[PDB]
């Protein structure tokens, strides 16, 4: 069965997972996609080193592949992260003067943007801008511009794509508890309040052996943030117990405005974490006990 339909059919989005070129041309990750998930996203292929290596050069052959394999397939594309301070070539963060840093990155959401615009359902804009006490991170973006790029990042991405949800994004928001957690929630609040046109707030879910639970408790305290939506991003779970699996599907259930989940990739042999077996499918493409777990809590 296919979770993407069995969570289509209890009102969601989406069931997605990451991808990009080479793992739809190799394995059995395009039959699986095709058959069991209704979105992907790039999973190296929208960094900025591999879009913008050097200033103005584009590279978007790998994003183009994916982008378009996804609209023959019929599948829904998220994409990202457009400002964050991962995947940054030098030649980016070696930038000291305010206004220049401020019209490369409009720059490069722009272009990103406008290449793809009306095809992407979902674009991660922000992403990592908290550090773990709830402050912002100190990354190139903070210390050349200051806080205001937060604001003038979704402003430059609701220019170029009106069609497109815009998202921040961050990890660490597992637990209700954790300063992180209610800091971004704080945060979006008031950017919300003073215009900021951010629609969601995606939660990062690399997770240790369980860590669901709590995710039950954290997915709601995002949502009070009120964005129009939620989401469960890089999902994967050390040991893919089926417990800690559907703790996170049945968050995103609870949730009214959680619009769906994207898994981490497919098989475990293609996870940057395979020593711990994290996904759904195992090294030979068969669905995983969680895989079936998730099936039956998916099926008062
Ligand atoms: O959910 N995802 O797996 C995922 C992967 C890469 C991304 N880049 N921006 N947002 C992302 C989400």
């Amino acid at each position: 069965q296919s979770i993407d339909q069995l969570i289509k059919a209890r009102g969601k989005v989406y069931f997605g997972v990451a991808t990009d070129q080479n793992r739809l041309t190799t394995g059995k990750n395009a039959a699986i996609i095709k058959a069991d998930f209704g979105m992907v996203w790039p999973e190296n292929s929208m960094h900025w080193d591999a879009t913008e290596p050097s200033q103005g050069n584009f590279n978007f052959a790998g994003a183009d592949y994916l982008v378009n394999w996804a609209q023959q397939n019929g599948k829904l594309i998220g994409a990202g992260c457009l400002v964050w301070h991962n995947f940054l070539p030098s030649w980016v963060s070696s930038i000291t003067d305010k206004n220049t840093l401020i019209n490369v990155m409009k720059n490069h959401i722009t272009t990103l943007m406008t290449r793809y615009k009306g095809k992407i359902r979902t674009w991660d804009v922000v992403g990592e801008a908290f550090n773990e006490d709830g402050s912002l991170r100190q990354n190139v973006f903070l210390n050349v511009i200051g806080e205001d790029y937060i604001p003038i990042a979704f402003q430059t991405a609701r220019a170029a794509d009106p069609n497109a949800k815009l998202y921040i994004m961050d990890y660490n928001l597992d637990s209700a508890s954790y300063p992180k957690t209610q800091a971004i929630v704080n945060r979006v609040k008031q950017w919300r309040a003073a215009g900021v046109p951010i629609d969601g707030i995606g939660s990062q879910m690399h997770l240790s052996a369980g860590q669901g639970a709590g995710v039950l408790q954290a997915l709601p305290l995002l949502a009070s943030a009120g964005t129009p939506e939620v989401s469960i991003l890089m999902l994967d779970v050390a040991g893919a117990s089926p417990t800690d699996y559907v703790n996170v599907v049945n968050a995103c259930l609870n949730v009214q405005s959680c619009v769906g989940i994207t898994v981490m990739g497919v098989a475990d042999p293609d996870s940057a974490f395979a020593s711990s077996t994290p996904l759904l499918f195992d090294g030979n493409f068969n669905p995983k006990p969680a895989y079936n777990a998730i099936v039956q809590d998916l099926q008062i």
